[PDB]
C-alpha cells in the first residue's frame, strides 16, 4: 500500500478526482488543488465503456454511478443523409462477459461528483480555489507552488491540468492542434424531442456527425452535433459559432436536422488534440489525463484514459513503494509512463482516423457504408484493443 | 432472319465489325464504311468478360479467338503502395458455369481482325478509306452520304463512329467529359520484365492504378498505367504526357514503379467519357458502341458493350422484321434502344464510381482496402449485374 507516501495533484477534473480516489484508497496522503472555486462538471452526457466501468467497480463506486446512469442496448451507426442503419455494436450479454463490465452513459457532473465524494471519503484532502503555479523537483521530493504564495513538499506531483496544461511546458513546447471541427451539446427532456431511442445512436455524414443517447431512466436525451467549421478554414479566431450549424447539416436527413434545434447555442467546444508524446515525466512530476494525452473525442475515451491512468499509477505504486519506499518513485513514474503512453497514443492517433472515417463523402462514403454493413458482428477485432485493455501485471 | 434487309454501318471499329458480323449471319445485306485506309486495332491487350465471350461463341468465333488469347485464373487487386493482395475474383470453374463463358484477354488487333474476317465470310461488304459525312431519314429509308460524293439507300443506318462521333450531333450537342486521368500501355516480352503472373493484376493506389496481364501463351506481358494528370488541372491542352509518369507513381511500391519503364511513351490515351443519354435513335439511324455510350475503362466493358449491342440489334431485328418487314424497323430500333440504354448507362455511371474507389487516399483508402479484404468471396452480388446480363427475350 501507500501510507507514508505523499502525492500532490494539480487539477481536479475527472482525471485528478479519479487519481485522488485511487491513491487515497491505497492509504497514501493526497493533496489535490483545483483552480475553480467549486468542484463540478458540465451537466451533459459522457460515455464510459467497460475499460472505464471495470475500474470504477474496483474502486467500489460503479454500483452507485449506475444508479444514476443509463444502460444502452447497442451503439448504432446510421448514415446521416439517409438515416439507414449501417451497423450495431451489441452491448448485451456477450459484450459484458468479454470485457468485464457494462458500456454505460451518464451525466459528466454526476460521475465527477461521485468521484470527488469517494476521494474525500477515502481520505484525500481536496482544495478548491487554488491554482498550482509551478512544480520543480529538488533531491527526492517535488516542490509545488500555489497562487497564495505557499510551497508544498510531496514525494511526487501529478500534472492533471487538462488540454491547456501549463505544467506540460516543462516537458514539451507543443501547442494544441485544431481539428477544424466544433462540438455542440444539448440535453432535452426526452418527451419534448420530436422512433424511441434506447441506444447510443451516431448519425455519420459528410463533414459532420450527430449523436443521441438517453440519460438516467430515459428522462432526458443527450444530443451532440460535431461538424466541420468553414470559419476555421477561413481564419476566424472564435470559429465554430452557431451561425454555422444550419448550413453544416443542410444535406442531412430530417432526423438529424431537427436535432440541431435542441442544442445549447450559447457555448460550444472547438475540438483540438495534441500530437502524441512518449515522455510524460519531469523528475518527480508526471503528466496524466488530458495534460499528457488529450484526444479528439471520436472514441469517447478521454475521461476513461484519465481513469485508467489513476488505476495504473496507484496499482504500480502500491506494488513498488511497499518494498522500495520513497526512493522507488522515479522508477514507478517511468513504469507507469511506459505502460500508459503506447495505449493512450494509439487512442490519439487511431481516434483521428476513426473520426475521418465517419466524415467521408462521395465514393469514400459508399465504401465506408458497405464496410460497416457487411462486417462480422461476432468478431471483436476492431474493439478488443480498446475495450479489452488492462494495465494489470 | 434478315434477307431483304439492308443496313449501312458508319465505322469499322470493334463495334462496327461485330454488328456487321451479327447482321450478315442473319442473312441481311450489310455495307460498312470505315474512314481509315486499313482495318486494324492497337496491338495491345483488352479484357473480355463472359458477357462478351458468350456472344462471340454464339457467332462461332470464340474458339478461334481463344486459340490466340490468354485465360487468366483470377483478377487480383493489390494495394499499389504496399503490394498487399486485397482480394481475388476467381475466374475458375464456378465463375464460368455461372456466367456461361470464360473471362479472357487478348490483343485488340487479333479480336478486331477475327471479327472483320468472320463478317466478310458471312457476306458483309466492308469498305476501307471511306468516311460517312451524313445520314438523314427520308420516308422509310436512311440515306447515307460518303466523302466520294455518293449517296446510299438502306433500311437503317448504324452510327458507330466512336467517342468523337459526329453522327451523335444529330441527337445531342454534348461534348466529351474529361476524367483528368491518362492511360499508357505497353507490351513487353514476358521474359524481359523484372513473381510470375498468370492473372489479371490491378494495383490500385492514390490517384493511380497499374494493371498487368499476360497475352497469348504467356509470351508477352500487357501493362497499363492510369494516373491523375496534374497538367489537366493546370490547363494544358495536350495533357497527360510522359513527363508526368515518374511523379505520378513516386509513392507506389517498387513493383509498380519498375513497371513504368516498359510503357510505350510516344502515345497515350487521355480518358474521357460522356454523360449518359437515353435516346440513341434519329429516324432510321441508331447510335451504337462508343458513339452511344463511351465509358471510362474501369469496368473493361466498352468493346464488350458494343458487342452486346450487335447481338441485341441482330436478334431483335430477326425476330420482328421476319413478320413485319421494312415497316418494322423504327419499332425494332426503339426496342433495341430501350433494352440497351439502362444497361449501358449503368456501366457508364457505375464505372465512374468504381474508378474513384480504386484511386482513394488516406482514411478512405484504409476503408476501401478492408472492404475488399473482408468480402464474401462466394457472393456474386457485386458482379451479376455486369457479367450475368443478357439481352435475350
Ligand atoms: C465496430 C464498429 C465498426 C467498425 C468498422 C470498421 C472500422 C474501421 C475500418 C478501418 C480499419 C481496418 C483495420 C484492419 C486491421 C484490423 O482489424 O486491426 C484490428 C485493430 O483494429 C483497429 O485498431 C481499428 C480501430 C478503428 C476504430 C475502432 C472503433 C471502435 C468502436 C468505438 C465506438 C465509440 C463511441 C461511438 C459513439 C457513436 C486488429 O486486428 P487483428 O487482431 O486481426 O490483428
Ligand atoms: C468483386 C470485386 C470487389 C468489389 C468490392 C466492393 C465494390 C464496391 C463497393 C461499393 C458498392 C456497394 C454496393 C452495395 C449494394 C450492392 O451490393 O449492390 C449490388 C450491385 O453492386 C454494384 O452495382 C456494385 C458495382 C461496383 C463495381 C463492381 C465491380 C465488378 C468487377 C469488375 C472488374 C473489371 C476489370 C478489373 C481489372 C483489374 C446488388 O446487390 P443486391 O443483389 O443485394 O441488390
Ligand atoms: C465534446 C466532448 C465529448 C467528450 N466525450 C467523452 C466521452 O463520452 N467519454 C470520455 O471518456 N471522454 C470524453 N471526452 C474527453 C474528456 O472530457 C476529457 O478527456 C477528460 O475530461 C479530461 O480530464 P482531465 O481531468 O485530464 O482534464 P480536465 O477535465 O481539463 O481537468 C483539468 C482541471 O484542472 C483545473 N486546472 C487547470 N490548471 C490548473 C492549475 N494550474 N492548478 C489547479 N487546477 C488547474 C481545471 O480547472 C480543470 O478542472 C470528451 C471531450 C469533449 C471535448
Ligand atoms: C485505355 C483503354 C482501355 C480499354 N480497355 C478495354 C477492355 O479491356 N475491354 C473492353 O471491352 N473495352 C475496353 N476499352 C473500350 C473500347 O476500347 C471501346 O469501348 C470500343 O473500342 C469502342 O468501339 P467502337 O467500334 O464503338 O468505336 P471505335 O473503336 O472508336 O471505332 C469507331 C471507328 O469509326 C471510324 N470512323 C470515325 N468516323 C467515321 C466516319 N464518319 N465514317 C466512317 N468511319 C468512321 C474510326 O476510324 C474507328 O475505326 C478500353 C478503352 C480504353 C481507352
Ligand atoms: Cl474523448
Ligand atoms: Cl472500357
Amino acid at each position: 500500500n501507500l501510507q507514508d507516501a505523499r502525492i500532490i495533484i494539480a487539477g481536479g477534473g475527472i482525471g485528478g478526482a479519479a487519481n485522488a480516489l485511487a491513491l487515497a484508497q491505497k492509504g497514501a496522503n493526497v493533496t489535490l488543488f483545483e483552480r475553480a472555486s467549486e468542484f463540478g462538471e458540465v451537466g451533459a452526457g459522457l460515455q464510459v465503456g467497460p475499460h472505464g466501468a471495470r475500474i470504477l467497480d474496483s474502486w467500489g463506486v460503479l454500483d452507485d454511478v449506475l444508479s444514476r446512469a443509463f444502460l444502452p442496448k447497442n451503439i448504432v451507426f446510421r448514415d446521416a443523409i439517409t438515416a439507414e442503419v449501417l451497423t450495431k455494436i451489441d452491448l448485451g450479454s456477450e459484450f459484458r462477459g468479454r470485457y468485464g463490465g457494462p458500456y454505460f452513459v451518464t451525466h459528466r457532473s454526476d460521475l465527477h461528483a461521485t468521484l470527488v465524494d469517494a476521494a474525500r471519503a477515502a481520505g484525500a484532502e481536496l482544495h478548491t480555489g487554488v491554482t498550482v503555479t509551478d512544480v520543480i523537483t529538488e533531491g527526492d521530493k517535488a516542490i509545488v507552488s500555489t497562487d497564495d504564495g505557499r510551497t508544498h513538499e510531496a514525494d511526487i506531483a501529478l500534472g492533471m491540468d487538462g488540454l491547456k496544461s501549463r505544467l506540460r511546458e516543462k516537458i514539451s513546447g507543443d501547442e494544441p492542434v485544431s481539428s477544424g471541427y466544433a462540438a455542440y451539446r444539448g440535453t432535452t427532456p426526452y418527451r419534448d424531442v420530436e422512433e424511441d431511442i434506447e441506444d447510443v445512436v451516431g448519425y455519420i455524414g459528410p463533414r459532420c456527425h450527430f449523436i443521441q443517447y438517453p440519460l438516467r431512466g430515459g428522462e432526458m436525451l443527450n444530443q451532440v452535433a460535431v461538424f466541420e467549421s468553414p470559419g476555421f478554414k477561413n481564419g476566424i479566431e472564435n470559429w465554430g459559432g452557431p451561425e454555422e450549424l444550419e448550413q453544416a447539416y443542410a444535406h442531412c436527413h430530417e432526423n438529424v436536422r431537427r436535432g440541431i434545434d435542441y442544442l445549447w447555442k450559447d457555448r460550444w467546444w472547438p475540438m483540438y488534440d495534441r500530437e502524441p508524446i512518449e515522455n510524460w515525466v519531469d523528475g518527480r512530476m508526471i503528466l496524466l489525463g488530458d495534460a499528457a494525452h488529450p484526444p479528439l473525442q471520436y472514441l469517447a475515451s478521454g475521461a476513461v484514459m484519465a481513469i485508467e491512468d489513476a488505476k495504473c499509477l496507484a496499482d504500480y505504486a502500491a506494488e513498488d513503494f511497499s518494498t522500495g519506499g520513497n526512493s522507488a518513485w522515479p522508477q514507478i513514474l517511468k513504469e507507469v509512463n511506459t505502460e500508459r503512453a503506447p495505449r493512450c497514443n494509439r487512442i490519439l492517433t487511431t481516434g483521428r482516423m476513426w473520426g475521418e472515417l465517419w466524415h467521408l463523402d462521395g465514393t469514400a462514403r459508399i465504401a465506408r457504408n458497405e464496410l460497416f454493413r457487411t462486417r462480422d458482428t461476432s468478431s471483436y477485432k476492431y474493439t478488443d484493443w480498446l475495450w479489452g485493455y488492462s494495465s494489470d501485471r
